[PDB]
């Protein structure tokens, strides 16, 4: 039937009671105005953490299906009711991105040149091929590395920080509200994403205690990647340095970067060995 | 991009806008008792119904994700942000039937009694046959069937007509009026779903007439299992005459049957040829 107590049943109840936002209700007519203001130099300064999130967001819809294939085939019901209300939110989170994009103006732009190499080796490498892997190959170690690339590192680390950067920046400067707003509803969306992931990774581990070591070798695995891409958005930053002064905010990269360091590491004391 | 224009980001947003409701929020109390006052044969007359839609359901959430899939293969990114609202839509659809199985006593009960070979051939084989056959073969063809089989057939003739009995049965007579809700809700999320079968047939028709042909002919293939199965669910109420009597019902199923019928030749209908 229906195990009204599982989990993910519980999760899929709090998806719906707390996902009711739409995209299509947030007002980006003050977000045109702020980027209509900014300098040239302000106007690029922004743009490499917009791009990383539009781009990775759209990789996130397309690359959570196999997940919700290989549940299904194992008959896990509660768990596919949850990845229903996962995928929905990627939509909505494509969506919202994009509203914002046009609403600004750089709906054409090509933001592709904000991906370094190790940007493209997580999005458009490591994620997608760990995601399909699971239409042949839904072993416990497949489903764990599905789970701690996407829900453990892209979610779990990348976009959690993501967002954290996006407050610090723009929510000190008054800038931009409708992303903002956007952005928080995201942030919360996110939070039972990762919920899954924890789920998920720690009831394999439960199994046999060895897949612990797998976890956190695929993490390790990962880490170059992510801080290579941390140290070039860093390092991009670092140069354009117009919107900071601009807006009198001391941007803190080195606080930045320990609080991608310290999301690293928070996921992997959410599993625990036993 | 996504482009704001496109028939399926419509439907999407409508889907949004109309997509609110909760199963969890339905008050079938008043179910429970009514179910509880009906005799031992009145309870069986109600059950044939419920076991076609409550596994139907399920077998259609499981069935939609290789649509998905291959929609998100070919690029059209309209359509799963569309798909992500059905497939949620479905989840809910299973939730609500297994709610109110489970506040009127049938939870255990096996209902599977009441599935006939017509019956099974649709939906333990026709259906996820053509689903699944779109991991490997996305072909116009394989398309239009899948379309076909799930939203034409499926939704737009069996699911229809279950609706249209449900209210002629029981909202004449004042019984379940928790269910009755649901179906209400269900009935109005299955048109946004047919919408995207008929939006998908049309369009790969467009291409090429010849298309029609396999539309018409692979509808007439499953009508002996469709009308197969009503005639099964006709007879078997003929038998099970109480409820009928208890509760004032002329049981018109010569009217029924012509609803199916008339469900039927109304999907040929909103396929152009040109
Ligand atoms: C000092 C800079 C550190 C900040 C790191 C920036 C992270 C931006 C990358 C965005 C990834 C977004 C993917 C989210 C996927 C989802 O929504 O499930
Ligand atoms: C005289 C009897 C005719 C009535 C026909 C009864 C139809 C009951 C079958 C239920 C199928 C439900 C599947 C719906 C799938 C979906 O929600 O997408
Ligand atoms: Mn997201
Ligand atoms: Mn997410
Ligand atoms: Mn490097
Ligand atoms: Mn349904
Ligand atoms: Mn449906
Ligand atoms: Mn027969």
């Amino acid at each position: 039937t229906i195990d009204w107590e599982h989990p993910m049943f519980k999760l899929y109840e709090k998806a719906k009671r707390n996902g009711k936002w739409n995209p299509a209700d947030i007002d980006f007519s003050q977000d045109q105005k702020d980027f209509a203001s900014l300098t040239s130099e302000e106007k690029i300064s922004a743009l490499p953490l917009v791009a990383g999130f539009s781009a990775g967001e759209e990789a996130v819809t397309l690359d959570i299906l196999p997940m919700a294939h290989a549940l299904a085939r194992q008959g896990r019901l509660e768990d596919v009711l949850f990845l229903t209300t996962f995928m929905h939110d990627e939509a909505k989170h494509v969506e919202m991105f994009s509203r914002w994009q046009q609403a600004v103006g750089i709906g054409q732009m090509d933001l592709s040149v904000f991906h370094n190499d190790h940007y493209k080796r997580i999005f458009y490498e490591a994620l997608p091929e760990a995601m399909n892997r699971l239409y042949a190959d839904d072993s416990p170690e497949a489903v764990i590395r599905a789970a701690t690339v996407y829900n453990m590192i892209v979610e779990g680390t990348l976009a959690e920080s993501g967002y954290y950067t996006f407050r610090q920046i723009y929510k000190k400067a008054g800038l931009f509200p409708g992303l903002l707003q956007g952005i928080d509803y995201l942030n919360m969306d996110e939070g039972r994403h990762i919920q899954f992931g924890i789920y998920t990774i720690q009831r394999i581990v439960n199994e046999d205690e060895r897949y612990y070591e797998l976890f956190i070798r695929y993490m390790d695995e990962l880490w170059p990647h992510v801080i290579g891409y941390v140290d070039y958005l860093t390092e991009l930053g670092k140069r354009q340095q117009q919107l900071a002064r601009t807006y009198a905010l001391e941007i803190d990269y080195d606080l930045l970067r320990h609080y991608v360091i310290k999301q690293f590491n928070l996921r992997k004391k959410q599993i625990s060995r036993t």
